[PDB]
């Protein structure tokens, strides 16, 4: 998933 540090998303599958 895109579990970068600036997640701002509703994609935080981290």
């Amino acid at each position: 998933c895109n579990c970068s540090r600036w997640a701002r998303d509703h994609s935080r599958c981290c």
